[PDB]
């Protein structure tokens, strides 16, 4: 069963005739561009490996130079061999097409062997190396596992993602020998376990660790977050149990209409909002990570503010940004407690009386407490105010943003803006 549905799935993840057509034109052309130059690369990709999956056609060139160091040439070679380009961020490099094929020409040491300079692009290199005479006939073996990963949102390791590299799905191939063998042995995988590649082992440690086998000290699977870990674990676990096609396929958008939220959440009873907000002009690895602090900060908020919140999501659109959040509490009392001096302290307990206040202070259990109002009564009034002056906590762009400009949106204004999928998702709604 298992093995006709694999077969099945090779039909998804394995790439395409009119696919595999550019590739092998663009790559042709890129080594005449380079070659006439005279340069010395080497192609390192999934590219270069056929491992890359159906639809994500890329290609990645690494210059080799010597022990200098201004590689501003490559800036140089790279617009002279790309048709088009431009300039992604020592993390500068050359990224472009030619033939309509998607390149990056990156800057690196012809280094003679593991000691890498300032290492990070000199690293890729050996990746390739390592794996190229180690990978060769499992080659739609990482396709299944990118295809599988990639069907359930956890491929990339990039930050809006936190998922798994095609660089760890391929020493993950290489350890197990296929994409069956590594489900099979995932559904045992803790946030403790270590993949030790180089010496074929798995042993416990701190945290979930593939170890490099070009380097150690580093671990191939840091972006992978450990709830991405956690449902990969789980899906491997449910595949094995029941597998279908399915699990190589997208879930499909849960088409709902905004009367169809509205009334799940008055059901819910709670109360849902979002922050919203223009977005900064900064690439998605900046941005995410000041998604994630600007949500967790308000989030711990409406903790520290007793609103109870449940759960909350973000969503980044072409325009704007959303702080997506649920809470418990729609509203609390005006009056709450303020905790006073312990009965013995004089001096302090007539400075804490000395307040003029609506209601008498009292003592409970030895120490003094005064009711005292709140200066609002709802977490959407909360976030209102904790927005407005503590914006520098939400992230150097995010707050920049909205301490130039926010607004808090709920109900059938909410359910227009494009944040319904985050929602359903956020609240566990199903089909
Ligand atoms: N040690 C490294 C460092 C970087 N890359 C590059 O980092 C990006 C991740 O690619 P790779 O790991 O090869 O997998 P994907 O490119 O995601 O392959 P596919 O999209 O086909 O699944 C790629 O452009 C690849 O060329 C790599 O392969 N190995
Ligand atoms: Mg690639
Ligand atoms: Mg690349």
């Amino acid at each position: 069963k298992v093995e006709e549905i694999l077969e099945k799935a090779l039909e998804l993840v394995i790439p395409d005739e009119e696919e595999v057509r550019k590739g092998r034109e663009a790559e042709e052309e890129l080594r005449r561009r380079l070659d006439e130059l005279g340069v010395e690369y080497v192609f390192v990709g999934s590219y270069a490996r056929n491992t890359w999956l159906k639809g994500s056609l890329e290609i990645d060139v690494f210059l080799l130079f010597p022990e200098e160091f201004s590689k501003e040439e490559l800036r140089e070679r790279g617009l002279e061999i790309g048709k088009a380009v431009l300039d992604s961020y020592e993390h500068p490099y050359v990224h472009g097409v030619v033939k309509g094929v998607e390149v990056d020409v990156v800057p690196c040491y012809k280094l003679k062997e593991p000691k890498n300079i300032k290492s990070a692009v000199d690293r890729t290199p050996f990746h390739h190396k390592w794996l190229e005479g180690r990978i060769k006939g499992k080659e739609n073996e990482v396709r299944l596992l990118k295809g599988f990963l990639k069907a359930n949102g956890i491929y990339g390791a990039e930050y809006k993602v936190r998922g798994f590299s095609g660089y760890l799905c391929e020493l993950l191939i290489v350890f197990y020998g296929s994409f069956l063998e590594t489900v099979k042995n995932a559904r045992r995988w803790t946030r403790r376990t270590v993949i030790d590649v180089a010496k074929g082992e798995v042993r416990k440690g701190e945290e979930f660790f593939v170890v490099d086998p070009v380097d150690e000290k580093r671990n191939v699977a840091a972006n992978l977050s450990l709830d991405n870990l956690a449902r990969f674990v789980h899906l491997c676990r449910e595949f094995m149990e029941a597998p279908s096609l399915g699990f190589f396929k997208p879930k499909h958008p849960l088409e709902i209409e905004p009367e169809r939220l509205r009334k799940i959440v008055e059901e819910r009873g709670t109360a849902v909002f979002a922050v919203k907000f223009r977005k900064p002009d900064i690439v998605d690895d900046n941005l995410y990570p000041q998604l994630e602090r600007a949500s967790r900060k308000i989030f711990e908020f409406l903790e520290r503010e007793n609103f109870m919140p449940l759960r909350s999501a973000f969503k980044a659109s072409e325009e704007f940004c959303y702080l997506l959040f649920e809470c418990q509490i729609k509203e609390i009392s005006r009056v709450f407690r303020r905790m006073g001096p312990q009965f013995e302290d004089e001096r302090n307990v007539k400075k804490f009386l000395s307040r003029n206040r609506a209601f008498r202070p009292f003592i409970e259990n030895g120490r003094w407490w005064a009711f005292e109002m709140r200066k609002f009564t709802t977490p959407e009034e909360g976030v209102r105010s904790y927005a407005s002056t503590h914006w520098h906590t939400l992230g150097k762009n995010v707050g920049e943003s909205i301490r130039e400009y926010f607004e808090i949106i709920s109900g059938e204004k909410l359910f227009k803006e494009p944040v319904t999928a985050e929602l359903c998702e956020m609240m566990g709604v199903k089909d």
